[PDB]
């Protein structure tokens, strides 16, 4: 089995906003906006809810970009990151507990501080392609294995 995880990336013309993930898992990395979804509410609602929660952000409409299966040696599940993206969004993206907002201009992605497998799917979220991902982790920084390709279908 998996577990459902979403994540969702502003990304308009000239730039991305990213978080500062400032507790619990990955601590310490820019990131998109996302985490588990619940028990009682759709990938895409739990997609909205996070963002909302992280950022104070709330969208029109998300679209579905990808997904990408992670495996972390010697733990049992797998997880089922959902990925979306926005382009327009409504409110002011202010800090929360968890995550400090900033736009990057998107040939200033901070990717030395960010997830290693951002390097890969990076750039065909950019170029507005649709992909699935998988990515064999030992620990938080060595990448074991990995896939990707561009999809038809999300
Ligand atoms: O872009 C990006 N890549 C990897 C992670 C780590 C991760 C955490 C929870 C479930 C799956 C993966 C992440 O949070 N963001």
């Amino acid at each position: 089995a998996s577990r459902l995880y979403t994540l969702v990336l502003v990304l308009q013309p000239q730039r991305v906003l990213l978080g500062m993930k400032k507790r619990g898992f990955g601590a310490g990395r820019w990131n998109g906006f996302g985490g588990k979804v619940q028990e009682g509410e759709t990938i895409e609602d739990g997609a909205r809810r996070e963002l909302q929660e992280e950022s104070g952000l709330t969208v029109d409409a998300l679209h579905k970009v990808g997904q990408i299966v992670f495996e972390f040696v010697g733990e049992p599940e797998l997880m089922d990151v959902h990925v979306f993206c926005t382009d327009s969004i409504q409110g002011t993206p202010v800090e929360s507990d968890e995550m400090r907002p900033c736009w990057f201009q998107l040939d200033q992605i901070p990717f030395k501080d960010m997830w290693p497998d951002d390097s890969y799917w990076f750039p065909l979220l950019l170029q507005k392609k649709k992909f699935h991902g998988y990515f064999k982790f030992q620990g938080q920084d060595t990448i074991l294995d990995y896939t990707l390709r561009e999809v038809d279908t999300v």
